[PDB]
């Protein structure tokens, strides 16, 4: 692992694994045979960390997921290895610029935002504190769709990130596995019989999941679907089959009830429990199985895993019924992620009688035994039953998958104190009455190696040489940042850090798109899904509002940044994306705001953008609608790279807030309570708009066509729904909102007490690390232990 | 190289190549680290090979089909880059068995027979000849199907042969290009225009073709198809772009006219004109095009290149007509494989104008030159414009591909004497007298190399200690064999290597099925696709004489081995195939005749299989009615490999015959001019029938359902054919072929003439070798020169 070898083994690659030479070799192929060679060190640990825990036997975790949000594995793989700085020095001598390099790797956008990125952040805290950690999902062969602005709306494309091969994956076809679908029951003598199936064949691919300095890589195994005139007919139908692992719902907080997004829900539940059946094998038999595993269900997508493992453990293992159901709810533990009542999962039980029959016989028996439970509890409370059971039958009977979760798991989390509070408390009462001790809080985190030391190698600098390396481990050892709040010196290395990420994401958005953007101007940014709850539409009401100020007294400048994806079917979402882009066009084009105010619609945000971005931002926007966001993710990664938070109390911004001191965030707007009251006095949006002459003007230029000359009426949708549907009071925060913008604008005149303020968030930030939310599964839930 | 240095290499690529270790490594695994330890060796001449081509600009030969029938790569690539004795030991020394891993290797069977076949052993025969040629076609990801036999049916299973990966391919992503479908034409003042075209892009993949010893490793460039709710529909339906490359269609001379299989064409085609356009360009600048390309068209099936280069030369490069014309003419050169009237490529116009409009107009144009010519040489014959016109109109319009073909190359050849004479003088009579010179032959040959040293190692052994290695490399040398035919001792070594062939395969036979073979019984194999025209129905005739002989009065026993795939929809050959396993079912059961005589339809015929029967082969039937094989290659590999033919006068049999002498091949039947008689006369296959006892019985019995006892009926439809609708005359041979069988069984009698004929055989194969069919290919058609 020194220079001279990693230059000899990139030039062997280049040669023996691409077959080319320096004269026709492609930026692509440079960046293949650097792949390779990094590769080349994760096998050893590989081998060795699998080999460990077969011959160790530690409980493993099998984090069971439809998504991980995985970004580019290049340069987080070098740093965890502690290969970078050889590998930057080996490809300098090559004449090659590593950056370019690796550029050229696709994001594995196999997720929609935070929950993907959730899990992708825990593969990497559980591999870096060395628990038996698996991640069990499927390989999409289409991701996250790009995202492209074509006059001014957003246009999908294709995201088919394994066109020119995944270095990354290793194909397990020895563990190929069958998976049923459709069918019928046969309760025969011999047991019950599903039968008559059609059969999907799973094939695993292995990706390396290396954990940061520490000879453990752990493995993260996807799921790719494969078929088992009118000959060539039946050979193209394999497509059919292969459809499954096709592509990603590109859903985020939006409940689709496709049948084939059914059918990914089972493939990868029913591959995975197999693939784990068969592991605890080859280690009364399942007497230990509890002990030797623990699956988490992210969120209720994997939901159907319960009904599996009791059709395995019944239908084939012979266990009596119940035996197999206690056995199952010690295995699995789930988390919550949900609170808007559309992303709710409730699957028509015609759907699911159809594909999964034996699935909705095992469903029903659960939830019989459910309420004989109940009645029994309560023999008069009538109204309890219908309210826990598994099937709501309300024209049309549909399976709420969430209760499902809840009576087959020991362990319901939430991602977020109020969240979970919420999800306890109030959605799931009648259950945590019942089972007080089985929801629990599992705070979210990010880890600080892909959002600290891979996108900001400057702060994670400044941070080592005062305060060491130990931070990276330890995130809480962030808080000896403290002993530097009156280093002047200090703070402007701090500054100088941003500053610098700044102006390398200015030539980014300018080599990106025809803006002059003022480097000296604060970075306003708001980055994730586009939806109404997370009220960008609010953000760009604030636009507009400063864009009318600079008209009429033609300030703190400042280069506003709003991006994210829609889900195709979103339409509100994409009528939000071209009022961004439409009011985008008049600020940026209008001679007398000039460099006062520009705004970009930062193009298809993900994983490897949001490295980009977030690192160079100064104000950070975190202004769902209170109760809405159940944690949120980036406003921890805004939080861990300096930039400040301006944000309502919701989620996590609570704790953030908690962490860093209330005074020491920017936080406004009506907090849950507010929001009760306001439902329970009913929300009148029209008050406001009369009220806020601001805010009259920013809707009526809107209205009139001022943003769309064009075609004046084009933002009608928008309009009616601020006015008679906006289940998210956007006009009910505006006010204090824009109040708190401008207190964000004169903190800014003042770089000794904004960047001061930075500093305590910096500071504050451990608690977030990704490291310290699985420490607690770890203890609270899987019962494991690092290492 | 050497031993120690194999074996370092094996457990390196096992190690990081297959991430596995001795513990948990598959059979699969260490194919697979065997198969790059040997890919490793290949680079280096690979680069070198392409680099030399570039800076010597010698001519390039490009190989157009739509069939590449490679078979596996592993022992064909050791035993041309002389590494198979060092890789055997290294493997051996690693405990492992070399041909255990070598049976991991799954076919590359992009070929439906001899058409696809013939293009392999080219390509293998232009490496060892050091030509700077390529082989172009379509990577399909299934090639001719698996075969399997359920109650006595052919029944087909997809053949994905790249469900574990292909490591003898390598993508070229740099090198995709796009190619155009549907649309429409538009003549601007800019020039003609095909536009609103749907867009199909293509990939290509490299496989190293390495000539036997000597440094050269060319290129085989196969193409891959690759896409350019709502939104999940969209992504799903890349698959309709996609399904170009998807399936070989299995057709034996017989022609489909699907559009899908028009895309197929027009697809590998396009791709490959433009890259060959590209690469030439990267060497008035087209004047030297057909000095430095020539593209050989593998039948009909590429004949889109033509008018494709003619637009691309004309709409695109801009050159006149008449130019681009000349150029066309020089750069390609046409192989008829055809006689069958059902294997003729007849596109209806209709289709051919909505998918490639642009080259419908092309094709008209080029047919107005052409008639215009001939009505200015003939102007009173009218007859002979329409049967010079690439469209027949009588009743739905249709191009005539292999009318496009002659006038669009220099050169047309048919595939052995007998063929290319008809060919020449009959089928393309108007335009051979023409263009006489423009008509050639170009017998079959098959490589050596495959067909010898790999697939029978013993044979090649054995020849090489009594004359050397000169022979791998110029065939004709086994003419030398002749000092030996009064060589007792040979002729005993000679029989044994066949023994051992023979007890070899024997094993292989029981192990796959329930039949003890007589190992001294003479083998008498028909392995080749299933047509009507191959006659083995005929061969089955046969053995059914041969039962009702031992039947009769309980001889040389044998053990019939019949083998071939039937097309999907080729009912008939399905129907023999039954026919075939009834037969063998009663025969082999019969208690009567016990070891006297075996019957064996050999499943999934396919190229490694062939690469196993035929060594053990003592009878090789090559039955073919005459004027219906246009040559034939199996015939050729059973005589290098010390069978005996029994055959009509057709194809390469005849050459066959003309080489080693008529008396030592077992000729029999009609021939060619007989079988003209025989129509002039009108064939009433009844009369045979009731002349010939053998043969009523023979007839009777299968009619009765004496081979189908439970269906009585059904073979209903071969008795029919075989009385009224028998193209192939097939009772016409019976008897001459049931007394040529008799003699056979007589030499069979005496081993020492038996072995003295076969050495005759061997000794003047020679003339069959591809290294000599190529060699006349580049002297004669594309003026390119050997080394
Ligand atoms: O295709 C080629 N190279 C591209 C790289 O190969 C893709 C398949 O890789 C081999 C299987 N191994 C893995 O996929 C793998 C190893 C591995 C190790 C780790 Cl730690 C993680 C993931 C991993 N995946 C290729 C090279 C080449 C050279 C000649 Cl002469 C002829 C054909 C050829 N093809
Ligand atoms: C972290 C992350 C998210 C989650 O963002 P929120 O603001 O927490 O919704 C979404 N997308 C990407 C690409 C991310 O990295
Ligand atoms: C050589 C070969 C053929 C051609 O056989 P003929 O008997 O010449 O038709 C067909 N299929 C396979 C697998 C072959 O190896
Ligand atoms: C169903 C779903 O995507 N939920 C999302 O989950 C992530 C990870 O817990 C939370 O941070 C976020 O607030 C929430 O919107
Ligand atoms: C259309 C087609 O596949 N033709 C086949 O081509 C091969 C190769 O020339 C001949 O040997 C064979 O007799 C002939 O039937």
């Amino acid at each position: 692992e020194n220079v001279a070898e990693l230059k000899k083994s990139f030039n062997r690659h280049l040669h023996f694994t691409l077959v080319k030479d320096r004269n026709v070799a492609t930026t692509r192929d440079y960046y293949f045979a650097l792949a390779h060679t990094v590769r080349d060190h994760l096998v050893g640990r590989w081998i060795r960390t699998q080999q460990h825990y077969y011959d160790k036997c530690p409980k493993r975790v099998y984090y069971l997921s439809l998504e991980f949000y995985m970004g580019r594995t290049l340069q987080n793989t070098m740093i965890n290895l502690g290969l970078q700085n050889a590998c930057d020095e080996a490809i300098y001598q090559l004449g090659l610029d590593i950056e370019e390099l690796e550029e050229i790797e696709e994001d594995a956008g196999l997720g929609n935002g935070g929950l993907g990125r959730l899990a992708a952040c825990f593969l990497d805290s559980m591999a870096t504190l060395g628990l038996a950690a698996y991640g069990y999902g499927i390989r999409y062969e289409y991701g996250i769709f790009n995202q492209k602005i074509r006059d001014g709306w957003q246009v999908e494309e294709a995201d088919d990130w394994l066109r020119y091969g995944n270095p990354w994956e290793k194909s397990r076809p020895e563990f190929m596995l069958p998976v049923h679908f459709y069918g019928k029951v046969e309760h025969t003598n011999t047991g019950t019989k599903w039968i008559d199936t059609q059969v999907v064949l799973a094939l695993p691919y292995d990706t390396p999941v290396p954990g940061y300095m520490n000879n453990t890589v752990n493995t993260m195994r996807l799921w790719s679907a494969r078929a088992p005139g009118d000959y060539i007919q039946a050979v193209l139908d394999r497509n059919l089959a292969e459809n499954i692992s096709r592509v990603l719902y590109p859903n985020d907080n939006f409940f689709e009830g496709k049948e084939l997004r059914l059918k990914q829900e089972y493939f990868v539940v029913a591959a995975t429990l197999q693939d784990i059946i068969r592991r605890f094998k080859a280690s009364t038999v399942f007497d230990a199985f509890p002990d030797q595993v623990a699956i988490q269900l992210n969120d209720t997508h994997p939901a159907l895993a319960i009904p599996e493992l009791m059709r395995i453990f019944v239908d084939i293992e012979k266990l009596p019924w119940s035996k197999a159901w206690e056995l199952t709810q010690k295995t699995f533990a789930y988390t919550n992620h949900t609170v808007l009542p559309e992303a709710l999962e409730r699957w028509p039980v015609d759907l699911v009688e159809k594909l999964l029959p034996r699935h909705l016989e095992i469903i029903y028996e659960i939830n019989q035994k459910h309420l004989d439970r109940i009645v029994a509890l309560f023999p008069k409370d009538v109204d309890r039953l219908r309210r826990m059971s598994l099937i709501e039958e309300e024209g049309s009977k549909r399976i709420n998958m969430a209760h499902l979760c809840i009576v087959g798991s020991h362990a319901v989390n939430g991602v977020a104190k109020i969240h979970s509070d919420i999800v306890k408390t109030k959605v799931f009462k009648d259950f945590s009455e019942l089972e007080p001790d089985k929801f629990q809080n599992k705070t979210n985190g990010i880890t600080p190696r892909r959002w600290l030391l891979l996108c900001n190698p400057g702060l994670a600098e400044l941070i080592a040489e005062k305060i060491g390396e130990d931070y990276v481990k330890d995130l809480s050892q962030l808080t000896k940042l403290h002993s530097f709040l009156g280093d002047d010196v200090f703070l402007r290395e701090l500054a100088k850090v941003k500053q610098e990420n700044k102006l390398k994401f200015s030539q980014f958005l300018e080599t990106e798109y025809k803006v002059k953007i003022n480097p000296s101007s604060m970075f306003d940014v708001q980055v994730k899904r586009i939806h109404e709850y997370k009220r960008q539409l609010l953000n760009c009401l604030h636009v507009i509002t400063m864009y009318n100020r600079i008209k009429k007294d033609p300030f703190v400048p400042r280069t506003v940044i709003i991006g994210g994806k829609a889900a195709p079917g979103y339409h509100m979402a994409k009528m939000i994306i071209k009022l961004i882009t439409s009011v985008a066009d008049v600020v940026n084009n209008d001679p007398m705001v000039g460099s006062k105010l520009k705004v970009i619609f930062l193009e298809n945000y993900r994983v490897s953008l949001a490295e980009k971005v977030i690192p160079a931002t100064d104000l950070s926007e975190q202004i769902s609608t209170a109760g809405t966001e159940a944690s949120g993710t980036g406003n921890m990664k805004f939080m861990l790279n300096g930039a400040l938070t301006i944000g309502t109390m919701d989620g996590a911004n609570v704790e953030m807030a908690e962490e860093a001191g209330e005074e020491n965030l920017f936080i406004f707007g009506m907090r849950i309570d507010d929001v009760a009251a306001l439902d329970k006095k009913g929300y009148e949006a029209k008050e406001y708009y009369e009220a806020l002459p601001e805010l009259k003007l920013v809707i009526d230029q809107i209205d009139n066509g001022f943003f769309s000359p064009k075609q004046p009426d084009l933002f009608k949708d928008i309009i009616n729904m601020l006015f008679y549907h906006d289940r998210f009071k956007v006009f009910a925060d505006y006010e204090a909102y824009v109040k708190c913008q401008d207190k964000v604008s004169q903190l800014y005149m003042n770089p000794k007490a904004w960047n001061t303020m930075v500093l305590k968030n910096i500071a504050a930030s451990g608690k977030f690390s990704s490291d310290r939310t699985i420490k607690e599964y770890a203890q609270n839930i899987w019962n494991v232990e690092p290492s």
